[PDB]
């Protein structure tokens, strides 16, 4: 086990935000932080450390300050230098989930322990992502794809993310569940795992269907399964929240996603496997049309459905994705 | 990636066996090597390097000498200091499989590539075993157990071993599949994974059932699935081969298995969960009783069945397990 050094912790703690940022606000722009600090990775770690510690949740559940920081840094160490699925993506999902829980009032549907676990889970949900999706592993006969097929689980990356999450938390120095009872620890692990596994987009249609059925049948807060579905739906929302952010911020995320997809396509061309147009740098896809498509077919539809049927406090997400769609449409009609 | 140093390789190559051992013989006794050499772990690594390199298979498939040695050492690094599931167990399974393939003539049912992959697989089949079985993870609500429940695969340990095998092989310096074509590499990985997953004893009955059907319908060497089942059955045989070795050697293995089981039992008592008789140190069970039970209802029938139905050249395994049962019975009747 490679321990986190005092220098590494000090590099994050020394970051001075000068009270010029509201990490609890939906308007927070992580790209601004990345551009204004010479050490963007330390600054990013600082954003989540500040946000999580200041929430009072870690302290409430017996997690020490240093343990929380070590956890954040151990997670960071496991994210690669890819265009999109890097440390910044999970910092963003974590911060975004905080806004859904507290600014969006989703915390009213969960216990405090579940809110804590959901925020922690955001940081481990994409561990060791290599910039290629599950399909790539299966199409290229990659070892990880072969193992997933033989073991009987199509969630290639998600099970991998869970395994690494368990590895990180097995270290006493980074165990953010260190203050929980044995019963709560087992409960927390299952919730964390359920949430990470729920991010597999191959389960999207079914996930949305189940959420809708829960909402229409009547949410019962005393039902652990109902609350679990809420947790899974929230992390899914954060995972596809890029299109619900202020236009300019949404575009920056889109350019990152695009470059990552193109790099996967470059690898697929080399391996002689099928390359979907959206992953092909040579088919000059239009950014605007692609964003309108993701909004209409996936993300916009998802937010309109979950906000309209249960997460009423997250209306701003819908108003913004609708506004962004109109802006992209305007761009299309202009070219 | 932690590279293997020249000094580490030198420590293995400096081991002088002289001509005191025949690593290709069913009579080879690994305990003799362990007891006599001051650096038993280096000597054990030397046994496998000598056996595998001198087989001609690594060279035939483009595996370089240093690559093979690095692979052996990378595997060794991942075995823990537990009583039974340590590096010596996999060295034993590897050596035993060689005897089944060449002394037992099982190589006649496989391609040379499959023989090579089978031998390599023996070294990675128990990577990072912690001295407790799959049941332990489930009974104690361990994170790995929870992930298994959520993922759908009950072979907790075996999937883990495969994951680490993939990790080791991802290193160009230890990639023993480095000389294979892309097609053969994918084939090799699937075979290795199938074989490791086949070692989960929870699937024993089904594994034997399918093997029997293979014999019932007729083995066809040109059928890739038939040869795959042969590979899986052979590694299973090697895995439970302790009872087929010369009595004194078999007895020493039994002592190691027993102590590991007792330690799992001690841990279960500390966690407040059920402890089965076989794992209870406090009952002071007779070594002979446990071996007779294992022979009578598991290993005994298994060898009699696979040898009688297809592996006819491995008759000595059946003859020895029968003579061993008789000796255990005499130890009991004498006490
Ligand atoms: C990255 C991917 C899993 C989800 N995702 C995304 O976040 N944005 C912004 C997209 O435009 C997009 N298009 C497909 N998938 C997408
Ligand atoms: C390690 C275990 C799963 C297999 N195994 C074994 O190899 N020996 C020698 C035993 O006596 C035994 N008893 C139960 N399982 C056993
Ligand atoms: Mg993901
Ligand atoms: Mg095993
Ligand atoms: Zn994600
Ligand atoms: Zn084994």
């Amino acid at each position: 086990v490679i321990a986190v050094t005092p220098e590494e912790r000090e590099a994050v703690m020394s970051i001075d935000f000068g009270g010029a940022y509201d990490f609890t606000s939906p308007g927070f722009n992580l790209f601004e932080v990345r551009e204004k600090y010479s050490e963007p990775m330390d600054a990013a770690a600082g954003v989540v450390y500040n946000l999580l510690w200041n929430s009072g949740l870690p302290e409430k559940f017996g997690c020490r300050e240093q343990t929380l920081l070590n956890f954040i840094l151990q997670c960071r160490r496991r994210y690669r230098r890819v265009p999109y699925h890097n440390f910044y993506h999970v910092v963003d999902v974590c911060q975004t989930l905080h806004t859904y829980l507290y600014t969006g009032k989703a915390s009213e549907l969960l216990t405090e322990l579940e809110c804590y676990v959901l925020l922690v889970t955001a940081l481990v949900h994409d561990l060791d992502h290599m910039g290629v999706n599950n399909s790539f592993y299966l199409k290229t006969d990659s070892p990880l794809g072969i193992l997933s097929s033989a073991s009987g689980n199509n969630s290639v990356l998600e099970v991998h993310h869970c395994s690494l999450a368990i590895e990180i938390l097995s270290d006493p120095a980074a165990d953010v569940f260190e203050g929980l009872s044995g019963q709560d620890v087992a409960y927390a692990y299952r919730a964390l795992i359920d949430c990470v596994l729920a991010t597999d987009m191959a389960k999207h249609a079914d996930a949305l269907s189940r959420f809708t059925e829960l909402a229409t049948s009547g949410f019962e807060k005393d039902n652990d399964t109902h609350r679990r579905l809420v947790m899974e739906t929230l992390i899914k929302a954060g995972d596809v929240s890029n299109v619900t952010k202020p236009f300019e911020t949404s575009r920056m995320w889109a350019m990152a996603v695009t470059e990552e997809f193109y790099r996967q396509g470059d690898m697929e061309k080399e391996k002689g496997v099928e390359v979907l147009p959206m992953f092909d740098r040579s088919k000059n896809n239009e950014l605007a049309r692609g964003q309108i498509g993701f909004i209409d077919f996936v993300a916009g539809k998802f937010f309109r459905d979950i906000v309209g049927n249960l997460f009423h406090g997250m209306q701003w997400c819908v108003d913004t994705v609708n506004s962004n769609r109109a802006k992209w449409q305007e761009i299309l009609d202009g070219r």
